[PDB]
This record gives structure tokens, sequence and C-alpha cells, in this order.
């Protein structure tokens, strides 16, 4: 996986490209964005910060982890990941 800092993810704050750093692991649900029963403006609404907060809020099933696999992108820089602290 490529270590991209928010400097990049930030550029992925749109429909075409919308990720959500969760558990230090950013996911590219820009594809399954429409396949998500959540929304289209709520998934991207957090396409810049941490969605894990909102993602964990709704309380996603434990079988959701296996859900997104191919969509996954990797994990933003580990140095920047500790910066979001
Ligand atoms: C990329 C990973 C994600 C996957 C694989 C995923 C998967 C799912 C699935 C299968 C549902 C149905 C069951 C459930 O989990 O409640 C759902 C619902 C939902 N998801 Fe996600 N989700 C993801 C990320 C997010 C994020 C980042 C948000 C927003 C912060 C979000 C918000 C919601 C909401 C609001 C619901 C609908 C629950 C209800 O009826 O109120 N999800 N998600």
């Amino acid at each position: 996986v490529k270590y991209y800092t928010l400097e990049e993810i930030q550029k992925h704050k749109d429909s075409k490209s919308t990720w959500v750093i969760l558990h230090h692991k950013v996911y590219d649900l820009t594809k399954f964005l429409e396949e998500h029963p959540g929304g289209e403006e709520v998934l991207r609404e957090q396409a810049g910060g941490d969605a894990t907060e909102n993602f964990e809020d709704v309380g996603h099933s434990t079988d959701v982890r296996e859900l997104s696999k191919t969509y996954i992108i990797g994990e933003l820089h580990p140095d920047d990941r500790s910066k979001i602290a």
C-alpha cells in the first residue's frame, strides 16, 4: 500500500474520489458510495477527516469489515495518521 498523507486524501473529497480515514486505514468507497444504503452526501461529508466517528456511530455490523475489501485504498501516511490525534 502507498502511504499518502492527508495532503492527498484531501484531494479525494469529491464524488469521483471520496475516502474516509478509519482506524488509520483509509477506504475508497467512492465506488460503492452508491452501493451504500447510507447516502451520497453523508459518505463524502467526511471525505476529508475521520469518518470512523460517524461510521462507528451508526454502528456498522461486524461483518462490514469484510464488506469493503477491493475498495480499500490502503492507509494514509503513518506520520500524519498520528497527527490526526
Ligand atoms: C467503507 C466502509 C463502510 C461500509 C463497508 C459500510 C457498510 C454499510 C452497510 C452494509 C450498511 C447496512 C448495515 C449497517 O452497517 O448498519 C450501512 C449503513 C449505514 N452506513 Fe455504512 N458503511 C461504511 C462506511 C460508512 C461511513 C463512513 C458512514 C458515515 C459516516 C456510514 C454511514 C452509514 C449509515 C448512516 C447507515 C444506515 C443506517 C440506518 O439505517 O440508519 N457508513 N453501511
